[PDB]
């Protein structure tokens, strides 16, 4: 897949940089598979859990949450407000909680972090900051994940605005998995971002 090509196919502009709450460079990614960190829970925002490093993909890490299996890993950008160095809940006077569906406590803490590579403080990056506005237009073409298969990222086009709110209709699909979202959602990024990062962009659909 390559941009200028499609989006001279599609006689389509792709929108801005400036229009996305995503670094102007991406932040690298240094997490290695196997790391400990610390993530909030993605079903309870106010639960922070002790995380593996599953996986590695262009800026974000796949991640699962130590006690619990593999079925409901989640994916995160290394600058998400939601990961965040072992040590952090108990530094902010909090208690670390247990995954949903886990099997003293304490002990479990201690356990599964013992002898483990705990991932390094400056590898977690600035949170960027949130446009002041919302600059997107009907048209404009950008690279979204998949919210069903977050593992894939493909090219979108924004169908619709609304207050804060921007439509992610995805090209060559008939709507089936299409979606609304705050136009400042880490989940939406400018084109170009997975060849920048090291990721791939899945190629639209036939339809």
């Amino acid at each position: 897949f390559h941009w200028e090509e499609y989006l001279k196919e599609t006689g389509s502009i792709s929108a801005p940089s400036e229009c996305f709450r995503q670094s102007q460079i991406p932040p690298v990614n240094d997490f290695k598979v196997g790391m400990k960190l610390e993530a909030r829970d993605p079903r309870n925002a106010t639960s922070v859990c002790i995380a593996t490093v599953i996986g590695i993909t262009g800026a974000r890490l796949r991640l699962r949450l130590d006690g619990s299996d593999n079925r409901n890993d989640f994916w995160r950008l290394v600058d998400s407000p939601d990961i965040q160095p072992v040590g952090t809940c108990e530094k902010e006077g909090d208690l670390l909680q247990p995954p949903l569906g886990y099997q003293s406590w304490p002990m479990f803490l201690l356990e599964t972090l013992n002898g483990s590579e705990m991932a390094s403080a400056t590898l977690f990056k600035k949170e960027p900051p949130k446009p002041p506005l919302n600059n997107f237009k009907v048209g404009m073409k950008l690279e979204a994940i998949d919210k069903k298969n977050p593992y894939l990222i493909c090219p979108a086009t924004i169908g619709d605005v609304k207050g804060d709110e921007v439509h992610i209709t995805f090209d060559g699909w008939s709507g089936a998995f299409d979606y609304w979202c705050k136009y400042d959602s880490r989940d939406i990024f400018p084109a170009g971002w997975c060849r920048l990062t090291g990721d791939v962009l899945q190629p639209p659909g036939t339809s």
